[PDB]
DNA sequence: GCGATGCGGAAGAGAGTCCCCCACCCCCTTTTATAGCCCCCCTTC
C-alpha cells in the first residue's frame, strides 16, 4: 500500500489533481533543470 | 433608448510515443611549304 500511497499523495500534495503528464509534472514548482530532463526539453529551458 | 461582458463551443497549435549588358578573346582574311585525310564530282562499266 505505501508505493499506492505514495503515487496519491503527490498527484494530490498540491491540492488540485496533478496528472503525471508534462502539463501536471512540469507545471509543479521544480527546477527548470529537473523539469528539462522529463519533456518539453527547449520550452521548459527557454521559459526558465 | 444605449451600450458592455463571461462562458460554451469550435478551431487550432503542440507535444509525446529570366533576360540583358559589359569585358575579353578568337576568327574573319592573305601568303607559303609540308602531307594524310576526306568531300565532292566525275568517270568507268
Amino acid at each position: 500500500y505505501r508505493h499506492l500511497a505514495l503515487l496519491c499523495d503527490t498527484m494530490t500534495c498540491r491540492g488540485h489533481l496533478m496528472a503525471i503528464t508534462r502539463h501536471g509534472v512540469n507545471r509543479q514548482d521544480t527546477g527548470p533543470l529537473m523539469k528539462c530532463s522529463f519533456e518539453e526539453t527547449v520550452d521548459v529551458l527557454m521559459e526558465a
